[PDB]
């Protein structure tokens, strides 16, 4: 029985917590138009500058237009008062990929191959939009498994973005202009985590140690533990220091490893 409702009446909320984050709580809900169960997410209240809420309002209109089989569906968003912002997405039945990896040690390469191809197809959708969407937070916790066939979808786009010149600019300003290639780097880290069932840069104690590492040529210790050389070679071409030397997503999907269907 419902404890909350959308203004249009389409979406119902049930008081059954299915996920928990530090600034967001995920409840089970229902789409009464399609009679499918949905995910009802309550996010912590945020500042209401007039220009910001017109931006959120219009960014959510774009998000609910993004229909693709390897992206978690965004249905609606509106403001409410449980004490906040309410978000309704597609319900992922089999949890996150990190949950699968936390349960087993050696993923089989048919699954490595199938699940990564879907992640790439989903990233390729985002990067060919107008303007393109850069996810910026691709990780195994933001990748979900759902349905009877075990379909793989990318979710949680909360940190994504769209798309004179200063004379005396500091080096951080010059390298600050990044592009979709940061998602290729992140994909390579996810594939590394799938092929090793180890967290990359586990040995480190902070993110400061992590940066100085990639820069001198020290890849995660888990990289030199990758069994299949074809997978290893895909990973290094994904996490290359210089972005202009990396795979594009299209070349990844043209790779012999992903052209196989097994
Ligand atoms: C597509 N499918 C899926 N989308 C999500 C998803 C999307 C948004 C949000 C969350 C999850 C949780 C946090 N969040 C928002 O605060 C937020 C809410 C509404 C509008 C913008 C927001 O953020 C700013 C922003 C700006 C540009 C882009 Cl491109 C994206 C987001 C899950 S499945
Ligand atoms: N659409 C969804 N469908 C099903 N479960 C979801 C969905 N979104 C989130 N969850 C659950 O919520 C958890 C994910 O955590 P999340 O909502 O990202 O909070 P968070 O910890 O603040 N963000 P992060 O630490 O970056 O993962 C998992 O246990 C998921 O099962
Ligand atoms: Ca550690
Ligand atoms: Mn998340």
């Amino acid at each position: 029985k419902a404890v909350g409702m959308s203004n249009d009446g389409r979406f119902l909320k049930f008081d059954i917590e299915i996920g928990r984050g530090s600034f967001k709580t995920v409840y089970k809900g229902l789409d009464t138009e399609t009679t499918v169960e949905v995910a009802w997410c309550e996010l912590q209240d945020r500042k209401l500058t007039k220009s910001e809420r017109q931006r959120f309002k219009e960014e959510a209109e774009m998000l609910k237009g993004l229909q693709h089989p390897n992206i978690v569906r965004f249905y609606d968003s509106w403001e409410s008062t449980v004490k906040c912002i309410v978000l309704v997405t597609e319900l992922m039945t089999s949890g996150t990929l990190k949950t699968y990896l936390k349960r087993f040690k050696v993923m089989k390469i048919k699954v490595l191959r199938s699940w990564c191809r879907q992640i790439l197809k989903g990233l390729q959708f985002l990067h060919t939009r107008t303007p393109p969407i850069i996810h910026r937070d691709l990780k195994c916790d933001n990748i979900f498994i759902t349905g009877p066939t075990g379909s793989v979808k990318i979710g949680d786009l909360g940190l994504a973005t769209l798309k004179g010149t200063p004379e005396f600019m500091a080096p951080e300003m010059y390298a600050a202009a990044y592009d979709e290639s940061v998602d290729v780097y992140a994909f390579g880290m996810c594939m590394l985590e799938m092929a090793t069932s180890e967290y990359p840069y586990s040995e480190c104690q902070n993110a400061a140690q992590i940066y100085r590492r990639v820069t001198s040529g020290v890849k995660p210790a888990s990289f030199d533990k990758v069994a299949i050389p074809e997978v290893k070679e895909i990973i290094e071409g994904c996490i290359r220091q210089n972005k202009d030397e990396r795979y594009s997503i299209k070349d990844l999907l043209n790779h012999a490893f992903f052209q196989e269907e097994t």
